Formats: C-alpha cells, sequence, structure tokens
C-alpha cells in the first residue's frame, strides 16, 4: 500500500483505489495502474520532472529502501499477479529488486522528487508506474 500526496491530489495504484477515491476521482488509467483523487489537506510530496534512471524505492515486504537503476517508461508485458491478469502495462519502469503485491504504492524517488510508485513484481524485478509525465499534478 501507499500513495503520493502532491498538492490536493492523492496518487494511488488503480487496483488499490478506495470507494472514496472513485467518488472524488480526478483521473484514472487501467493500462498504467494509476488513479488520482482529490484531497482536503495539501500533501508533502514533490514530483520529479526529469529522465533519471537511478533512484531509491521503498519495499514494505523488507521494511527497507533500496537504491536501484530502472528502465525509462515503457509498454511492458507483465505476468499474472494476485491483482491483475497477464497483460501489457504502459508507462512502466523495471528494476532488479524485490516486489510482492502488498509492496504496491511504495515510492521510487530520485534527486528531483517522486518518480513513481511500485506497481508490479515477481521474477526478481520491481516495476514502477511513472508519474513524471503527469505535469498537471503540479498545479490546480
Ligand atoms: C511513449 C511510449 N511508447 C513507446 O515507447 C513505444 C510505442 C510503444 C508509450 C507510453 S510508454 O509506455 O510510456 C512508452
Ligand atoms: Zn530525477
Amino acid at each position: 500500500s501507499g500513495a503520493i500526496y502532491v498538492g490536493n491530489y492523492r496518487v494511488v495504484n488503480r487496483h488499490l483505489a478506495t470507494h472514496n477515491d472513485w467518488a472524488n476521482l480526478v483521473w484514472e488509467d487501467s493500462s498504467r495502474d494509476l488513479l488520482v483523487s482529490s484531497t482536503t489537506a495539501q500533501g508533502c510530496d514533490t514530483i520529479a520532472r526529469c529522465d533519471c534512471q537511478t533512484g531509491v524505492y521503498y519495499c514494505s515486504s523488507r521494511r527497507k529502501h533500496y537504491p536501484v537503476s530502472f528502465s525509462k517508461p515503457s509498454l511492458i508485458f507483465v505476468e499474472a499477479s494476485e491483482y491483475y491478469p497477464a497483460r501489457y502495462q504502459s508507462h512502466l519502469m523495471l528494476a532488479v529488486g524485490h516486489s510482492e503485491p502488498g509492496d504496491c504504492g511504495g515510492i521510487l524517488r530520485c534527486q528531483h522528487g517522486v518518480v513513481g510508485i511500485v506497481s508490479t513484481g515477481g521474477n526478481g524485478l520491481v516495476g514502477f508506474a511513472d508519474v513524471r509525465d503527469l505535469l498537471w499534478l503540479d498545479e490546480e
């Protein structure tokens, strides 16, 4: 579990979004595993605006943050997980690291801020849904 809190927006994995998220919906995309909802309080996170390929991510199933290199946002085939079938996911970055389903929502960050959130795992990789292209998160 986990979210990004930027401005008055809450960015979550679409598959973990709550009824309140859907009732306060700003934007969602199944192919990306992302959903954004509106918040009453302003949030503490800054979104990275960059093409970094190195950062640090939080792994809840290890209680640890790991430094990783990751691929640029890509259309990737993802094998079946507990929460999605085998399918293509877009805007997905991969690193070598540990990820189980409950790790979804952990932040990946670089020197510029939050890059994305854990969205995939298995076979010794961790996949992250990118948010750095969502420039509208920074305003309004
Ligand atoms: C921009 C992008 N396109 C590609 O690179 C080739 C066409 C597949 C689609 C969105 S993405 O997945 O972020 C990567
Ligand atoms: Zn960066």
